[PDB]
């Protein structure tokens, strides 16, 4: 069967800035570079960036709500979200309807988040604070 | 320090559909449902559909390269392949890399993928026969 993520791929529109922003800016781990892509890891994950001329730098306004969250412990959060703040890291999202969370963008627009807590503990939250109909299976 | 994926959140115009991709088709574990989305499971991967007004059912051709690739073995991957052929999935790509890679869209026009192999097999063939311009770290 599926047994979980293989890889992200995103799109981005310039190659040295997403690099950048994900290695120098959120820490990730670089593993290699060529003309067109890059692969980093984050922990287990392995997430590629992929040079596209397709790619459009979207505001947060003209795109969904998909988006991919990253896991921070509970001591590092504040201290993370604050110096991407200061960094001038743009947001798209207040509002902490999901538990912990911070919202921001990457060069492109992706929509991102940093994230405390697991999808146990999430659960295990909504069962006292639930969401508008929700069922537990 | 950022640690993982902690979640992946798709954006989707009709949950019930969604779901049941999700769910029944892909095989993923379903823990709880809402009047405006779901959280599902595979593997370590905290999948959440999220119904949103604004997604769009996005043909291929209309969207970039971001994507999503699912861990499969490769002693499954052709049936689950043919499942996928069999209930009318649509492909957005043929393989051209290494690794068995299967390219199918979801019913809002995500863009994923199932794949056998790590990271460290990807490298491991770049070393050898190394991308143009590709420099490793
Ligand atoms: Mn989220
Ligand atoms: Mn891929």
């Amino acid at each position: 069967m599926l047994s979980g993520l293989n890889h992200l791929t995103l799109a981005v529109s310039q190659l040295a800035p997403s690099v950048a922003f994900y290695q120098q800016l959120l820490g990730m781990t670089l593993h290699a570079r060529w003309d067109s892509g890059a692969y980093l890891s984050c922990g287990d994950l392995w997430l590629c960036l992929s040079l596209d001329p397709q790619r459009r730098v979207t505001p947060p306004e003209e795109s969904d709500y998909t988006h991919y969250a990253f896991s921070i412990s509970e001591a590092d959060f504040a201290s993370f979200a604050a110096r991407l703040e200061a960094a001038g890291v743009a947001v798209w999202k207040l509002n902490r309807s999901e538990g912990a969370s911070h919202y921001f963008l990457d060069p492109d627009g992706h929509k991102l988040e940093l994230h405390v807590g697991s999808l146990a503990q999430r659960l295990a939250a909504c069962r006292e604070q639930p969401y508008k109909g929700m069922v537990f299976f």
